[PDB]
């Protein structure tokens, strides 16, 4: 019986995981928090062992530190922090016993197409990417796209052709109807083979982010990526 705290509790992602979290019998939403809540008196009142938070790129680190010093385990999806913010909470993380997860993205599907992209680059060096996302994405490239190239490129050196991205041509459309979709295609001599992830709505990270409401319970440091759970 693993006790959650959702931080941010009225966003689109925190509305997303308060419907879904009540299906997970091994955990328990015991309170939602947002902006104006109190989240350290909140995770003493309600013994939390968890605080997922889905909420600002300018609050995420002291949201993380406020977790951490009130002696729960911080599972994160919000954008922002920095290098040098990871590996101090790290730090705090295992100076505490206490363990930690920061995924900037907690699609499996989207995670494991990064993989075998990176996996793929070995053996196919001509690659391009394509991404498709609603209107509401103003970012061109994704975060997911660039990341996508900076993995391809480092495998590799171990106007209409898209935007270079470490050595990778990637294509951005946005249309109603998408969500948030990336195929990438490798080409060779007589075939392509491509990777395609499809989020259909937000409940695409769920599986992750559950997953890692489990597995920090028996972790004593910090793990970046939801690729390092899988
Ligand atoms: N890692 C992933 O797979 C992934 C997936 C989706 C989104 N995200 C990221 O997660 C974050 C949330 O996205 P979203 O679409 O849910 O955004 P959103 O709809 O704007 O929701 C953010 C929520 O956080 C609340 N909030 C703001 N400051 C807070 C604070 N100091 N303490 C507690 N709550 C606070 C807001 O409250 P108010 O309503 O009062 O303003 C709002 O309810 C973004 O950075 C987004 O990029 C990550
Ligand atoms: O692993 C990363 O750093 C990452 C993944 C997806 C989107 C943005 N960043
Ligand atoms: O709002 C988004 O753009 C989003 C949310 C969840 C998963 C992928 N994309």
């Amino acid at each position: 019986a693993i006790n959650v705290i959702i931080n941010g509790i009225n966003g689109k992602m925190g509305r997303v995981v308060k419907e879904n979290i009540t299906a997970q019998s091994d955990l328990e939403l015991v309170s939602g928090t947002g902006r104006q809540d109190d989240l350290a008196k909140t995770i003493q009142t309600t013994h939390a062992d968890v605080v997922i938070d889905f909420t600002t790129p300018q609050s995420v680190f002291h949201n993380a530190e406020i977790i951490i010093q009130s002696g729960a385990r911080p599972v994160i999806g919000t954008t922002g922090l920095t290098l040098e913010q990871i590996a101090l909470l790290d730090k705090q993380c295992r100076n505490k016993k206490l363990g930690a997860i920061v995924a900037p993205n907690f699609s499996v599907g989207a995670v494991l197409m990064m993989k075998y992209a990176k996996e793929a680059a070995h053996y196919f060096p001509d690659v391009e990417i394509i991404e498709m996302h609603h209107s509401q994405k103003i970012d061109a490239p994704s975060g997911t796209a660039i990341k996508t190239a900076q993995m391809i490129g480092e495998m590799r050196s171990s106007r209409a052709r898209g935007e270079i991205k470490n050595g990778i041509p990637i294509h951005s459309i946005r249309l109603p109807g998408l969500f948030s979709h990336q195929s990438v295609i490798f080409g060779s001599n007589g075939e392509t083979l491509t990777i395609r992830h499809d989020g259909m709505d937000r409940n695409c990270t769920m599986p992750g982010i559950f997953m890692a409401c489990r597995k920090v319970m028996e972790l004593d440091y910090l793990v970046y990526g939801l690729e390092n759970l899988l």
